């Protein structure tokens, strides 16, 4: 009986789509490879030849001749995948009888570990395993073909009768990324870093008028197309996939919920003496106290969060709840690509105060440095929230009115102060532009559940520009900066002036600085 002849289909692979960034710089790019195969029923008729086989394989003589012998029945076995065309013809040279060729498709991710997070990679099949390459994997991928052959008994080809299926390839996809804003992201998150001595940071720079990605980096990073050196740690869009306790950078939303209530204009009056509030077995504390009478826009610059909890009692919480979630905190209302964390805003039918207090100050929730960066988009858009895009956006749709134009427009006017004021971030500050934003600094959660750890930081700034006409969003988060200064806008906020700098240079954006004209 046994089998004279087969038939069989055999893949035609297909060419995976080209990512670009914005402009159509090549980012993810399908590389022709020679992949090696044997079939096993035509090597042994030719033992003579393995070993020079197995030295252009650089494999041990005796392993190699001890694994063909094992799988003398198969009619199919890898050699090795992925060599370059070059290497594999050297082994096709040999004319060994049963070793064969396919032409098929690795990636080259031309930018490296410079946008290695956001473009992700592919696994060893040609199919998306992180990042735009598995959320984009049906646009990018396209569809395998199939041929049709003839086997005789030994698996050696008769003949082609049909291709059954044609190969389609994938489609190109363009990023919303700007390379180059990408590049100056990377080298000053990196830059700062390394002179904090820290862990780890993020950076994320949004369009606040088109909802797009123009720039996310993350360190530590690596190069995707050597991930021999393996390190999970290294390998993590923290941007998209980390939690934090934004701490004093929800500040301004509690404060578009006071303004919107009915019951606070920026000129009333808190009074945060002595710099720390007693509610029942916790106190609330502020980093600065000597202060009593403090303006809303003076709660801002000195950043005391007894000044917010005290407005937080008067609107109540359910108001600073909802402007929270509205902007997208602790939500899936992004991207929602695969991986990515939704992070968490508590809820509560009655809010006690201590849970009050500290939602307002930015505890108690825990959200990523996309969705903050999206929240503070919204913001300085006039209250409007376009949805997020990592892709190249044509066509803007419509946004969401999420805080009320006035309101939006009256905590830029705040945050512009927070920057530009004495007292203020003045490290924020970007040459030839107005900026606005909000410093923050949070203490890390201890890790063996527990509380809060009083040696190490979380350093955050978050803002926009320029704050007379809003272009560009950004936050800046640095984990566990190691040297005497470690507060947001020490560590975080001259990475805000410098990245933003660049980026409304790279972008054309008129300066809004000038002498009154
Ligand atoms: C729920 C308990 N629990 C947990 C943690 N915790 C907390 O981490 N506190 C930080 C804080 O108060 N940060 C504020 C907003 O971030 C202010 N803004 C900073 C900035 O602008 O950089 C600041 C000027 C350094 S103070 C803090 C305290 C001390 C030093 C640095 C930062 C609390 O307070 C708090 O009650």
């Amino acid at each position: 009986q046994d089998p004279a002849r087969s038939v069989r289909h055999i893949a035609i692979p297909a060419h995976r789509g080209l990512i670009t960034d914005r402009n159509g710089e090549p980012l993810a790019v399908s590389t022709p490879v020679t992949t090696l195969w044997a079939n096993p029923k035509e090597l042994m008729t030719a033992k003579e030849r393995w070993p020079q086989l197995a030295a252009a394989l650089g494999q041990d003589t005796k392993l190699f001749a001890d694994r063909i012998e094992q799988n003398a029945e198969r009619e199919f076995i890898y050699l090795v995948r992925g060599l370059t065309p070059e290497q594999g013809e050297g082994v096709i040279a040999l004319k060994v009888p049963g070793v064969y060729s396919i032409e098929e498709f690795r990636r080259f991710y031309p930018a490296g570990e410079v946008v290695a997070h956001a473009v992700g990679f592919t696994d060893v099949d040609d199919r998306g395993r992180e990042g735009i390459e598995l959320a984009f994997d049906e646009w990018l991928a396209g569809v395998p073909g199939k041929r049709q052959v003839l086997k005789d008994r030994r698996g050696r080809v008769i003949k082609d009768v049909q291709v059954t299926k044609n190969a389609k390839p994938g489609k190109t996809l363009a990023l919303s990324i700007d390379l180059r804003l990408q590049y100056l992201a990377h080298r000053e998150l990196r830059n700062a870093l390394l002179e904090n001595g820290a862990k780890a940071g993020s950076l994320v720079i949004m369009d606040v008028k088109t909802g797009e990605i123009l720039a996310m980096t993350n360190q530590p990073t690596y190069n995707p197309n050597n991930r021999r050196n393996l390190q999970p740690a290294a390998m993590r869009n923290r941007a998209m996939i980390d939690v934090f306790e934004p701490g004093s950078t929800v500040k301004p939303f509690s404060m578009s919920a006071a303004l919107a209530s009915g019951r606070w204009k920026p000129s009333d009056i808190v009074d945060v003496y002595p710099g720390t509030l007693q509610i029942g077995r916790y106190t609330i504390r502020d980093v600065s106290r000597n202060s009593r009478q403090l303006d809303l826009t003076g709660i801002l610059i000195k950043s005391s969060n007894v000044g917010i909890s005290k407005i937080a009692f008067d609107i109540g919480a359910e108001s600073i709840y909802s402007v929270m979630q509205q902007v997208g905190l602790g939500q899936d209302t992004g991207l929602g690509f695969p991986g990515e964390r939704v992070g968490n805003l508590p809820n509560h039918r009655k809010w006690p105060k201590a849970e009050t207090a500290t939602l307002a100050y930015g505890y108690g929730l825990s959200v990523t440095a996309i969705q903050l960066a999206h929240a503070y988009a919204a913001l300085a858009n006039d209250g409007k929230s376009v949805p997020l895009s990592m892709t190249r956006v044509d066509r803007v749709p419509d946004g969401v009115q999420v805080i009320s134009p006035e309101v939006a427009s009256t905590v830029q006017g705040m945050l512009q102060q927070v920057v530009e004021a004495q007292g203020g971030v003045f490290r924020a500050q970007v040459p030839g532009y107005h900026a606005a934003g909000k410093s923050g600094t949070a203490r890390k959660v201890s890790v063996g559940t527990k509380g809060y750890r009083e040696n190490a930081y979380c350093s955050l700034f978050a803002g926009f520009a320029p704050a007379t006409d809003p272009r560009i969003a950004m936050v800046v988060v640095i984990d566990e900066p190691s040297k005497a200064g470690y507060f947001g806008g020490l560590v975080s906020a001259p990475v805000f002036s410098k990245v933003m700098a660049g980026a409304l240079r790279l972008m054309n954006v008129p300066p809004d600085n000038l002498p009154t004209a």
